[PDB]
Order: C-alpha cells, then structure tokens, then sequence
C-alpha cells in the first residue's frame, strides 16, 4: 500500500549496484550501460505484487527483533530479485508471443535498434537475480536455499511455458488438447509456482524456516491461490469492466487454454463444439463476439460466480490446515488482495 | 581422443535422468518429451571439447586414490553442464544473428514449427545444468562453488554477447568501433571464459582446489588461450582450408569484430580505410573478394604467422610461471590442442 513507495525508491539502489562493478573493467562499459537501460525499461512499470510480497512476509515472520537496516535491504532486495525473475520471463514471452505491448508500453523487443537482442536482454535480467544474491546473502546461512529456489521456480515456469505451448499454438485451433488436467497442470507449472510459492518461500527461507515439511505446506496453499488467481484472470480477461481492469482481453483470439473455453467444452452440446471449432482463435469480432455469447448462453459468469465462492471457502480452510506454525496473516493478506 | 567415445555414451543417461522425474505428475508428460527432443538435437553433434576438459582435467588433477565410479561420473556430467550451457547459447545466439545453419544442420530455431519457441527451449538448456548438479553434486562441498561458476560464466558469456552486438551490428558499418582494446575484451567476455576458464575451474573445484589464488593463476593462463583460439579461428575464417577446417567463412559479410579486420583499421593509409568502408559486410562476392586481398596484400597471412609464434612462446611462459602447484599438463593438453 505505502510499503509500496518504499520498495520503488529502493530501484535505485539495486540499478547503481549492478551498473558499476567495473572500476578495473573500462571497456565493457557500454555493455553495463545497455544493461542499464534494459533493468530500467523492463523491471519498473508493474504493479510489484510479487516482489511486495517478499519484503511483507518478511516482516510477518522474523521475530521482531532481528529486523535491523541489513537484514531489510536484503528483504527489498530479494523482493526486487522476484520482479527481474519476472520481468526475466516477459521480455522473452513477448518476443515468443510476437506481443506489441506490455504495462501499456510498447514491448522491448518492438523497439526500434533493439528486436531479437532482446533474448540477450532477457538473459541478463536472469543473471542480475543471481548477481544480487550474492552481493546482498553470500555470507548468510539460506543463500544456497535462495540460489536453489529461484533456479528450480525458473525451471518450474520454463516447463510450464512449453506446455502451454504445445497445447495452445497461435494460430492452429485444436481443442482436443484443452482438457482440465490439461488447463490445472499449466498454471500450476507456469503461473502459480513464481507468482505465490516464490515470494513466501523466500521470505520463509531468510526467516530461518527452511523445514521441507512447512514448505509443503505453505506451498499447498499457495498454489491452489494461483490456480484462483489465474481462473479470475481469464473470466475477467473477457467479462472485466475495461476501466477497473485495465485493458480488452485477446485470450479468445489468441486461442488461448483459458479458464472459460475449458468450462465451455465441458459443456457443449455436439453442435455447440462446431460453433466453438469455426470460431475461437480468428482475427475478426464477429467470430469473437459469437464466442462471448455461446458462453454467456451457457451462463459462465455465474459458474464462475459459484466456482469463486467454493474456491474461497475452500481456501480458508487450507489455511486452517496448512499455515500453523507460520502466522495465517502470511496467506490472508494475499487471499485479500486476489478476493 | 578415445576418452571422448566414453563421455559421448554418458549422453543417454543424461538424457534419461533428466527427462523422467515426473511419475506422481502425469500430465507434463508431453513438455518432458520436447526437452528430450531438445537436448538430442542441440547438445549432440559438436567436437564437446569443453566439456571433455573437464573430465580430462579432473583425472590429471584428483590424487588417484579418490577416482570411484561415482566421482567419475560426477565429472561426466559437469563435462556434460559445460556442453548444456554451450547449447544454450548457440541456439540463442542463432536465433539473434539468423543464422541458417550449426554444425553442418539446420539450426533448430529454422525447424518447421519450432521458430521462436527456440527462446524457451534454449532457457530449458540452461536449467538443465543446475538440475543435473543437484542431482549429482548437492551432497559434495564443492557444490556451491560449481553452482557459482557456472551462473557467474552464463553471465559473462552474456555480457560479452551485449557488447559484441553493441560493436559490431550485422547490416551497419562502422569501423571506428573495431578497436584492439575492443576486440580483446569481447573474446575474454564472450568466448574464453566459458570456453577454457570454466571446465579447468570446475576441475579444480571438484578436486578441493577451490584457492582464489589458484584460480586467478588457471584463469590468467586460460584466458589468454582464449585469446588466441579466437584469434585463430578468425585468421582461419578467411585463410583456412574449408576442407581441413570445415566451412567457409562469413566474417567479413556479418561485419564481425575479426581480429583480421582490426589488424587492416591499424595498417590502412587513409585511402584503404575507405576501400573497407565500402566493402566490409556485404552480400556480394566481389566485395567480399576485395577485402581478402586488400589483407593479403598488407600481409596479414604473416603477421598472423609472427602472432602465434609469439603467442606460443608467452603462452609457455605463462604456463611456467603460472601453473605450480597443478600439474603443467592440464594446460599443456589444451595448448597442444589450440596450437
Ligand atoms: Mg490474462
Ligand atoms: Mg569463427
């Protein structure tokens, strides 16, 4: 909220760290200063959700005594580690997705002098992660827990993005392959793992909580709020108000394994499954407004409605299972924000 | 030279270990089968010199008391780390140049439908390295130190990539860049460390010679090797027998930083200067023809020929001065290679 303010000012800070170590090193300078230019492009602009939620759990979970100046430059720190990790896996989307724009701003890769270097560029936003872990956690006793939890969360979204590829190539409409097990496995992999278990275990991890056990369970936990999280990005990607959203949703264009075409196919009469064939994935509006109608005509908003209210009671009493002995205000505050 | 038949043979069990490890999860089944295509199209088909000096370096190193078929096979498979980040980038740095070709086949990003995909595929390649040192090297005390060597080499492998994109533009002449400091510091960055600093290092490391006076000594060896394999490479691009060698060369097309075409910018009389202004990198024959004249015509050939045979003495030197307490043939294998 104003915690917020206070993680943004601090973007400064991890720029000019990783932007100067070459004092002995003149000539790779212009490097280090397009490296410049890609953090400040590419990792400022979001909401930094994720990135909050690190230094908040933190906070929630040292035992207040041993908050001093160090211990929360490294909590904003590795906050800002999570949002290079994301900032990491858009830049190279954009460019698989052949996106145009990104936080309302043209993609890095659209810009002119810079297109398919921009795989470099995202490389490095990877190395910057890794690079800061060590100038800020070398010396503590969870930094090879650090180093092994956002290795193993790319990897987790890596996996993720493949499967989401072969499922839902752009521009080859096959809906055999949109199952449930199918939908579930890729947000798991790809959303979910980076999005909500990446932030807490992290904090979990420099709090002194490196238990496998407690990790399972805040991790049971967490997912099951990311599949929550992304079934409500794709109700709302089409039934969202534009203003309180943000922008009009393409998933259906883009055939996309949303949420709705999953429950569509669950339930459409053989005739229905033709008019959803010769219809999702296609340029025009009318073969897209057609789609927004079969869906409300087999009521998808009030599925969703009903799926949203089982999903929370559903995760509260996860949190009554899963949270002890972490404080449940490490999983309400986030159950807050995505409800 | 037979040794390598061996490390070629381990690929399978690479291979099988890490395309597997899903038997509680079924349905990322199939993004599983497309690393498997991966890593057979893309790890397979090289000279895998780098990742054999590692496992050459480690018997030469390891007092040979401590060689079971455990330790072995944990230098198998860092040899084999060091041939997955090699993979990595080339498929991405073919994706950035769009290049046709690699190792005498179709670069996997130009595979019908693959394309851009190839920027997940190659951030899988690199994964796979620190998921095969987890399962191999998580309970040894040099873990850590690989970890880091490795992330530490991806990063300056990257940063040296920026650079030479930075400098040298395929589609944009500009000279005043190609400048011997300039040259020098993108084959330290870009090529020498990962090629020949980084699998004598985790030699080392893996035989308890983590010292960073040790290392620093290896790396000024190394690194200077480097320089030289890079800068006999170019020579040889132009001059080099394409049947001993194995292709022709490119260089002057893509407006490569050529070490040959830095040594022309610090022997051309302002006329000449312009003769390769309006011939470095074009599509054209008679260009490109005329450029290899104007270098035979400074005698290039030759001040190549007076350059490695001063690079052979230094090299030596270095190796005197520099190699105690390892043994000189660990160095020696690898100049006896280069030269
Ligand atoms: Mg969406
Ligand atoms: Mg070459």
């Amino acid at each position: 909220a104003q915690e917020k303010q206070d993680f943004v000012q601090h973007f400064s800070q991890i720029v000019r760290v990783l932007t100067e170590d070459e004092m002995g090193h003149p000539e790779i300078g212009d490097a280090i200063a397009r490296l410049k230019e890609v953090l400040e492009y590419n990792a400022i602009g979001g909401k930094y959700n994720r990135g909050l939620t690190v230094v908040v759990a933190f906070r929630e979970l040292v035992e207040p005594r041993k908050q001093d100046a160090d211990s929360l430059q490294r909590a904003w720190t590795v906050g800002w580690c999570v949002e290079l990790l994301q900032a990491f896996f858009l830049v190279a989307d954009d460019i698989m997705d052949s996106s145009l724009t990104r936080r309302g701003q043209i993609c890095w890769y659209q810009k002119p002098g810079v297109g398919l270097d921009a795989i470099n560029d995202a490389n490095l936003l990877e190395a910057c992660i890794y690079r800061l872990l060590k100038l800020y956690c070398r010396e503590q006793p969870y930094y090879l827990n650090l180093i092994e939890l956002f290795l193993q969360s790319s990897y987790q979204t890596e996996i993720g993005q493949t499967l989401d590829l072969l499922t839902a190539p752009q521009g080859n409409v096959d809906l055999v392959r949109f199952t449930e097990k199918r939908y579930k496995s890729i947000v798991k992999y790809k959303t979910a793992f980076y999005s909500f278990y990446l932030p807490i275990a992290a904090a979990m991890y420099m709090a002194g909580i490196d238990g496998e056990k407690e990790h399972a369970n805040a991790k049971k936990i967490l997912l099951e709020m990311g599949e929550f999280f992304q079934i409500q990005d794709d109700y709302l990607d089409l039934f969202g108000d534009p203003s309180v959203t943000g922008k009009i949703g393409t998933d259906i264009q883009d055939n996309k394994c949303s949420w709705l075409v999953v429950q569509c196919l669950q339930r459409a009469t053989p005739e229905q499954y033709q008019i959803l064939k010769e219809n999702y994935g296609q340029k025009e509006a009318e073969k897209v407004a057609r789609v927004k109608a079969l869906y409300e005509e087999l009521d998808l908003p009030a599925v969703f409605l009903q799926y949203e209210e089982d999903s929370y009671s559903h995760i509260m009493a996860l949190i009554e299972q899963y949270a002890a002995p972490l404080p449940p205000a490490v999983f309400l505050g986030l159950a807050r924000k995505i409800y």
